């Protein structure tokens, strides 16, 4: 079973932005060893107007092969995933209040996965926003009884490279060794 | 609420091609009504300084928000999927044979899953390849008490427009309105 790496959080707060530099070697670029995609995810609007006025939108998931269909096996969706739970820390601390729904998501999809919170916008925020949603974190999220386990906490400018990136990049590849050596445990 | 349309079937046999031209609709809106991708999936090649057995690639879901994520719910992904499966028609009758494979897998993912059948490449198929398909689908695939129900099987050149492809597009709107009725039947 390939580790997944699931990115949630709330629209525009910076998983995207993150994931790129994350990604970031240039080194070899980004060399995928498949000429093509191995699951496209798409929507589809189809006017259908000769028919009963339903205006209709198709999610379409484009399989590369049998690997990539596996992949999306209800045990595969639940069970081997590490979490990145991402939110604006320069929207302060109710973004971390707008955390909880999402902690309580992920526990009930995949009771095992470990979360990695990740603050970004690091850079147009202020130390009163970094301190109150330091303190809200340690207080309301971190070992709770409910929640997923939160390995580790971060805040991290996401349009650049820098010491916070490189340690939040090192904890996700260590994080995701450590985790599938586990679950090999008894 | 809403239903999610997977395509299936081998490497090579011409999913993203079909794909591309069943969207390219009626010539009229283009429109994806966000400006991001919901669900992007991604591979992560990492090189690790840790010496031993190394080299770990990471499978990355990055979701837009909320919706996206809900929508993966195992019960949507499941028991809210209509089935495109997806083979190479000019490698011949035994594309037909590797198609069983997928049906047994669809099967069990959802129990009253539809799948609609396309051999792709009908522009490159002699025709005696065709005649031997139709015929094998007919005696082997369709009406199976352990596959999906195969509401219809098409022949395209999935890299054209064509009254097969528009034919296609037609029978795929009609599945996806009707997902619930003709399982309502029998159950
Ligand atoms: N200044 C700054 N902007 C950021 C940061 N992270 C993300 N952004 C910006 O936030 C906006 C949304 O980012 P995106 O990656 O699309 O967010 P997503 O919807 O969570 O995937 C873009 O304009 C990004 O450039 C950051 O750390 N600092
Ligand atoms: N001649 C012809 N080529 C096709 C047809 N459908 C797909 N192809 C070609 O088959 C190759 C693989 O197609 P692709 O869509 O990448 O297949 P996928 O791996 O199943 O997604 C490409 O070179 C396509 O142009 C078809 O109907 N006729
Ligand atoms: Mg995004
Ligand atoms: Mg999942
Ligand atoms: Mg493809
Ligand atoms: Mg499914």
């Amino acid at each position: 079973n390939r580790m997944k790496l699931m990115i949630v959080g709330n629209t525009g707060s910076g998983k995207t932005t993150l994931l790129q530099q994350l990604m970031k070697t240039k080194k070899s670029d980004l060399g995928m060893q498949s000429a093509t995609v191995g699951i496209d995810v798409k929507d589809w609007p189809i006017q259908i107007r000769d028919k009963r006025k339903r205006d209709l939108v198709l999610n379409v998931w484009d399989f590369a092969g049998r690997e990539e269909f596996y992949s999306t096996h209800p045990h595969f969706m639940t069970q081997r995933a590490l979490y990145l739970a991402v939110y604006d820390l320069s929207k302060g601390q109710a973004e971390v209040d707008a955390m909880k729904p999402w902690l309580f998501n992920i526990k009930a999809r995949a009771s095992s996965s470990p979360v990695i919170l990740v603050g970004t916008h690091l850079d147009v925020s202020d130390e009163k926003q970094r301190k109150a949603c330091m303190s809200k974190i340690t207080k309301e999220l971190l070992n709770k009884r409910g929640f997923p386990a939160i390995r580790d906490y971060h805040f991290v400018n996401a349009t650049e490279e820098s010491d916070a990136l490189a340690k939040l990049r090192k904890t996700i590849i260590n994080e995701s060794l450590n985790f599938k050596i586990r679950d090999q445990l008894v």
